[PDB]
C-alpha cells in the first residue's frame, strides 16, 4: 500500500509524485506545451484514410514529424495499416485484445484476465504489425475503466511505460502532469476503482478533461455533451482552441485531443476544425504534437523549451511489412470466422485472449 510522497525518495528519471508543478522546476513559460493527438479502437482500410489526410506530411516547428497515439484493439485490425503508422513515426499502443463488454468486467478483471488482454497483446501487436516489441509502450483500458492495482501490475510485469486511462476533472488548472506509482496519488477517482498499491514502473499520463460549453468535465473529445453544432466549423475550432488555451496560458500540462475516428470523418465540419487547429500548433516555436511516450521522455528528463529545440526528432526504426492474407481463421472461444491482413505468415487460428498468436488448438 503506497504511502504519501516521500519528495527526497521519488526523484527523476525513475520516480515522481503527482501533483500539478511542472517537472524540472520549470517556469510555465519555458515549458514546452504537449498535444497528444490520440485514437481508439481498431484499425482498417477506412479509418485509415482518415489519418493520412490529416496527419500525414505534418511536422512540428522544430522539423520533426508530428506525432500521434493509437490505441490500437485487435478485433478488426489490419496490421499491416498499423505498419504503415508506425513507419510514419505515429505509437503503436495497446487497447487490448478483445475489447469486451460489458464496461464492468474491466473493473474487476483479474491479473490473469489482463495478462491476456493487455499483457499478451504486446506480443501479438509486435508479431503482426512486424515492429519493434521496444516501441509499445501505451496502454488504455477500453470504455476508460480503471481495474484498481491490476493493470498496473500487469504494465509492470511486461514493460509497458505509461497508462492513459484515468482523467482527472479537479486537477485541470493548474494541470496534472504525469507521475508513478511508488508513492499515493493524489489524483481523483472519476471511473473507479484507481490504483492504491505502492506499484514501481509504471507512469500515469492523466486524461486532463476538456470543458464543454456548460462547463461540463469531458475527457474525450466525443464524449463532450454541451457542444457546437455539428455543421458549426468556426464554432468547433473555438471550443478546441478554448481548451487548448486553459494549458498554454496555464501551466502547460499536455493537452489531450483525445477521439474516435468516427467523429472526424462523420462531421467534415469538426474535421475542418480540428485540421484548422493542427495547422496553428504546428507553426507554434513552443508547442509539439507528439507521441504519448515522448511526454513521459520529457517529464523523466525536462529541459527547457529552447533546449528540446535542440533535441534530435524521434528515431523511427524502419520496419519493412511482408503482408498475408489469411482466413478463414477460427478460435475455440470465438464462434466467429475470420479474414486478416498482417505483416507476417499466417497463422493457424484465429488469434485470440489465451491464444495471442493464433499459434494453438
Ligand atoms: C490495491 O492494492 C492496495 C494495497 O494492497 C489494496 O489496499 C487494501 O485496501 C483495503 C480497502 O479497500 C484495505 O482494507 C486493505 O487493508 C488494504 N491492504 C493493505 C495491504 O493495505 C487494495 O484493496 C487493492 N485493490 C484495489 C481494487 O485497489
Ligand atoms: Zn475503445
Amino acid at each position: 500500500l503506497a504511502t504519501p510522497c516521500d519528495e527526497e525518495a521519488c526523484k527523476l528519471p525513475d520516480c515522481r509524485c503527482s501533483s500539478t508543478n511542472i517537472p524540472g522546476g520549470l517556469r510555465a513559460r519555458d515549458t514546452p506545451q504537449f498535444v497528444t493527438v490520440t485514437f481508439d479502437d481498431g484499425i482498417n482500410v477506412i479509418n485509415i484514410e482518415t489519418y493520412r489526410e490529416v496527419l500525414y506530411g505534418r511536422s512540428n516547428s522544430n522539423r520533426c514529424p508530428a506525432g500521434a497515439t493509437f490505441y490500437v484493439s485487435h478485433e478488426y485490425t489490419n496490421y499491416q495499416l498499423v505498419n504503415e503508422l508506425y513507419n510514419r513515426g505515429f505509437e503503436i499502443a495497446l487497447h487490448s485484445i478483445s475489447h469486451r463488454t460489458p464496461q464492468a468486467f474491466w473493473a474487476d478483471a483479474t491479473y490473469q484476465n489482463l495478462v491476456q488482454e493487455i499483457g499478451d497483446q504486446k506480443r501479438q501487436m509486435a508479431h503482426f504489425a512486424s515492429i519493434p516489441a521496444s516501441a509499445i509502450k501505451g496502454v488504455r483500458i477500453p470504455f476508460l475503466q480503471m481495474s484498481g492495482n491490476t493493470s498496473f501490475q500487469v504494465m509492470a510485469d511486461f514493460d509497458l511505460l505509461y497508462d492513459c486511462t484515468w482523467p482527472t476533472t479537479a486537477l485541470t488548472n493548474p494541470g496534472l502532469w504525469p507521475y508513478t506509482l511508488h508513492h499515493e496519488s493524489i489524483q481523483d477517482c472519476i471511473i473507479p476503482p484507481c490504483p492504491t498499491a505502492s506499484i514501481p514502473g509504471p507512469w500515469v499520463l492523466p486524461m486532463i478533461s476538456w470543458r464543454d460549453l456548460n462547463n461540463f468535465p469531458c475527457s474525450m473529445v466525443d464524449g463532450c455533451f454541451f457542444t457546437p453544432d455539428r455543421t458549426d466549423e468556426e464554432g468547433w475550432f473555438k471550443f478546441i482552441l478554448t481548451n487548448f488555451e486553459r494549458h498554454y496560458l496555464g501551466n502547460r500540462a499536455p493537452f489531450g485531443f483525445f477521439v474516435h475516428e468516427w467523429f472526424i470523418s462523420s462531421n467534415p465540419a469538426i474535421k475542418r476544425a480540428f485540421v484548422r487547429f493542427m495547422d496553428i500548433i504546428n507553426n507554434l516555436n513552443d508547442v509539439f504534437m507528439v507521441n504519448s511516450a515522448e511526454v513521459i521522455d520529457w517529464v523523466k528528463n525536462p529541459v527547457p523549451i529552447d533546449r528540446y529545440r535542440q533535441q534530435q526528432c524521434k528515431f523511427t526504426m524502419p520496419s519493412i511489412c511482408r503482408p498475408s492474407f489469411c482466413g478463414p481463421l477460427t478460435g475455440t472461444h470465438n464462434q466467429l470466422s475470420y479474414y486478416m491482413t498482417i505483416c507476417n505468415t499466417c497463422p493457424r487460428n484465429y488469434p485470440w485472449v489465451g491464444n495471442p498468436l493464433g499459434q494453438h488448438h
